[PDB]
């Protein structure tokens, strides 16, 4: 049986849910794809520039998690769907000898919310998840505000024609997105009164952490504002993923429903 081997970069990569995942699908899928893929946590240092390790472990494909989507943007060969508008790639493919990019946070957050009656969304952070929210909310037609601690990393989220924040907006938000970067959202984004306003006139309080309750999500559930963790986002951004692992051979929908179950 041939063999390919895929797998996650991050650091940490300790927590992520990706190998059960994928492992899950292609194990069933072997039948169809005619051979036998195996996925890998891989813990990279901080100053890796992912491609030399890739190549070296022979991987077919990957994901990128924290703190590397936007690098893998600039290391990657070829940057292809809408990563392209994104400047942050979660999946990396080995096609024709050259590494491409795609991302698929983008429509996994998309097809991970039940309704799209949403008009407006305040997104916290500004790295490769935010860049990626903020391109697809964008693209849907809402408003967007971003609210980070510095002027690096403005540019992006400008050009998407985002209203860029460093003191929290005194207005209504439709979502409110705890897409905070280099962390893994232990601890609440914003002092806890101004998260209560927005909770307070908000319609979903959204947290792209998964596998437990953040303090974030916690205030939204004591405030009776409906909640959201980052559970059906990663598993529609690796059905995804998988999809693009199988050449598109696997449709997501058929993946989802493999990873959802196994998760
Ligand atoms: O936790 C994980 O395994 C992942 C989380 C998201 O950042 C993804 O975009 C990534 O591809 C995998």
């Amino acid at each position: 049986m041939k063999l390919k081997s895929f797998g996650v970069f991050g650091n940490p990569i300790k927590h992520s849910k990706s190998p059960l995942i994928h492992n899950a699908c292609f194990l069933t899928f072997q039948k169809e794809l005619r051979f036998l893929g195996h996925y890998h946590p891989i813990l990279l240092p901080l100053e890796s520039h992912i491609k030399s390790e890739f190549l070296h472990l022979g991987l077919s494909g990957a994901n990128v998690t924290l703190p590397f989507k936007e690098r893998a943007f600039q290391v990657c060969d070829k940057i292809k769907g809408i990563a392209l508008e994104c400047g942050a790639v979660n999946t990396l493919v080995l096609e024709n000898d050259e590494l491409v990019g795609y991302n698929t946070d983008a429509l996994g957050f998309y097809l991970s919310l039940k309704q799209k009656n949403y008009q407006n969304a305040l997104i916290l952070g500004a790295g490769g998840s935010a860049k990626a929210l903020a391109c697809e909310l964008k693209k849907q037609g809402l408003q967007v505000s971003v609210l980070n601690r510095s002027s690096r990393g403005l540019d992006f989220f400008q050009r998407l024609g985002c209203d860029c924040f460093m003191e929290p907006p005194k207005s209504a938000f439709d979502l409110i997105i705890n897409a905070t970067s280099a962390s893994l959202h232990n601890e609440l984004p914003l002092n806890k009164e101004v998260l209560k306003g927005y909770f307070k006139e908000g319609k979903l309080a959204y947290d792209l952490a998964y596998g437990f309750l953040t303090p974030f999500l916690s205030l939204a559930k004591e405030l009776k504002t409906p909640f959201q963790d980052g559970k059906d986002m990663l598993i529609y951004a690796a059905a995804l993923s998988f999809e693009k692992f199988s050449a598109s051979q696997i449709p997501y929908s058929k993946a989802f429903e493999v990873m959802r179950s196994v998760f």
